[PDB]
């Protein structure tokens, strides 16, 4: 007679409804404990899933290791079970494929196997607003890149490079950090003069002078209100009726309105040139099925893409004077190169003459080599995926995460590579290099392969359109501080370990230089 002991089910579950609350919430806390911990060693002997690193809370995961530390969580994972485990993240279940075929696995994965905006879409839509860049299909995606792209021409560049020239010496002349005309000596913060110089080079350049002298009014808060609703929090919290969240939405739709009634004024007045991207989008934002992008979706693409490079050219930048402020020799070096090849500073610089300097084009090289502003890519796995060469089944619901900037750091494939040496590029000095097949995803042909273990700027379809403007920008600004100044560090200071959990790889701030004026006597002209 099993019967009896049916009953005694029937039983327990009646004096289990009637614990005291004591042994009750003990219990609700217990039972996941206990289950969760059995679920990953009945995993663990799974044989067609990657290892998984095992964690205590549920839910949770290996979130607080992976958030702070990543590359370190990556190198004992990868000490540990090799160069493709798993692991949980506030819900998810991550797959990691650290090196060159890890980048090949996610970034050149079927479209149909994998999607950036399943994984991204909530980080970005509140940020930037509704139908573009992950509020959308990859095609429509896609088109978005090339229409950016038509912006970003070699003649566009010639006619940036003095606007953003302008801009910085009006930083040195303006801003409380520099007044190089009262001040032959002073100390910066990096991280609060790399954001503004960021913010109005690229303002001028891509959005034009009426968007720039908007920054010099109350509305650049807004700019800081929608940069700080940019956060990993909106992962696993992107609404909170909360006041973080209403100065985010408020900026977004204050932004957007401002581009909005730039359009509208441009279009009744004809007013449409090739001055910068919002004259470019105006006469070329089409898709190819006949509709138009509307003037919100034009305005939350202007967004996004201004947004995105601010984070990663910002924290570049930094980075660059924080390694130079060690290296005085290297300073020394650009310095020569600027006076080589700017006839001792009686040439304008210009987009053509930015290509002649190898040394400071490889010294940005360097640091997106020890300093990618972007530790961790990401997908949705939408198909059971197989990982070649093993017994290895992703399956759907799970995610990809790819981790270019940690095979960067790996002296495999960069000897020494926790040295900064820009002599490592000596004569490869540029951007990035397609090693051989080309193709062409909707917005440009790009490389076929992606397995090159330096992959700053992603690859395949969702690879960055962004790097010739990033070269130009910080390469512009670089040639402008290395012929103006000499900086080093505070006493007993120096480079600054990163902060991940910005997701973007920023220096650890306070990150303080001292700078100095190469010519204490030199004045910067114009009025203010
Ligand atoms: C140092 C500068 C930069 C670095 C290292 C960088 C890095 C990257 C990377 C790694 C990706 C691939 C993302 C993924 O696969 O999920 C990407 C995509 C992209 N970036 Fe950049 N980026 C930089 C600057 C910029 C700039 C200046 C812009 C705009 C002016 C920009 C706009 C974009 C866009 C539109 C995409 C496409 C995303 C997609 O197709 O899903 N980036 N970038
Ligand atoms: C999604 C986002 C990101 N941020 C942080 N960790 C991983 C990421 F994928 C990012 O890739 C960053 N980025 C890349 N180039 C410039 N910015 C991005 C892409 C396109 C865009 F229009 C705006 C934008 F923020």
């Amino acid at each position: 007679i099993v019967g009896e002991a049916l009953e005694y089910v029937n039983i327990g579950l009646s004096h289990f409804l009637a614990l005291p609350l004591a042994q009750r919430i003990s219990l609700i806390i217990i039972i996941p404990f206990i289950y969760n911990i059995v679920w990953q060693l009945l995993y663990s002997l799974r044989k067609d899933r990657p290892p998984l690193v095992f964690y205590w809370i549920p839910w949770v995961g290996s979130a607080v290791v992976y958030g702070m530390k990543p590359y370190e969580f990556f190198e004992e994972c990868q000490k540990k079970y090799g160069d493709i485990f798993s692991f949980v993240l506030l819900g998810r279940v991550m797959t990691v494929y650290l090196g060159p075929k890890g980048h090949e696995f996610v970034f050149n994965a079927k479209l149909a196997d994998v999607s950036a905006e399943a994984a991204y879409a909530h980080l970005t839509t509140p940020v930037f607003g509704k139908g573009v860049i992950y509020d959308c299909p990859n095609s429509r995606l896609m088109e978005q890149k090339k229409f950016v792209k038509g912006a970003l021409t070699k003649e566009a560049f010639k006619s940036y490079v003095p606007l953003i020239a302008e801009e910085v010496y009006k930083y040195f002349r303006d801003s409380k950090n520099f007044r190089l005309n009262e001040r032959t000596t002073g100390t910066i913060d990096v991280m609060v003069t790399q954001p503004e110089m960021t913010i109005f080079t690229a303002s001028r350049s891509l959005l034009g002078k009426e968007m720039r002298a908007k920054l010099d009014t109350d509305f650049a808060y807004l700019y800081s209100d929608l940069d700080k609703g940019f956060t990993p929090i909106n992962f696993v919290f992107p609404n909170l009726p909360l006041e973080h969240y209403r100065k985010r939405d408020h900026a977004q739709k204050a932004i957007s309105g401002t581009y909005m009634s730039l359009i509208k004024e441009r279009r009744k007045n004809n007013d449409i040139q090739d001055r910068d991207l919002i004259d470019s989008l105006m006469k070329n934002s089409t898709y190819k099925d006949g509709v138009k992008m509307t003037d919100q979706e034009i305005a939350n693409l202007l967004i996004g893409v201004l947004m995105g490079g601010q984070h990663t050219s910002a924290a570049t930048s930094a980075w660059i004077l924080l390694h130079l402020a060690e290296r005085p020799d290297v300073q020394q070096e650009l310095y020569e190169e600027q006076m080589r090849v700017l006839d001792g500073g009686k040439k304008e610089l210009t987009y053509d003459l930015l290509q002649e300097m190898p040394l400071l084009n490889q010294t940005i090289k360097e640091t997106l080599r020890m300093h990618h502003p972007l530790h961790s890519l990401f997908r949705k796995v939408m198909k059971d995926m197989h990982v070649p060469n093993t017994s290895y089944v992703i399956p759907a619901g799970y995610h990809v995460l790819v981790s270019p900037g940690y095979t960067h750091l790996r002296d495999e494939y960069f000897p020494n590579a926790h040295q900064f040496n820009i002599h490592r590029w000596n004569n490869d000095s540029a951007s990035s290099y397609s090693v051989g097949e080309e193709v062409d995803y909707g917005f440009g042909a790009i490389s076929k392969g992606v397995s090159s273990p330096y992959l700053p700027f992603g690859g395949g379809r969702h690879r960055c359109i962004g790097e010739h403007f990033a070269y130009c920008q910080l390469g512009v600004l670089m040639s402008i501080f290395i012929r103006t100044l000499k900086w080093h560090y505070p006493e007993g200071k120096t480079v600054p370990p990163p902060d991940f959990t910005s997701m973007v790889t920023l220096p650890t701030g306070p990150a303080k230089i001292i700078w100095e004026k190469r010519n204490p006597e030199q004045k910067i002209g114009g009025r203010h």
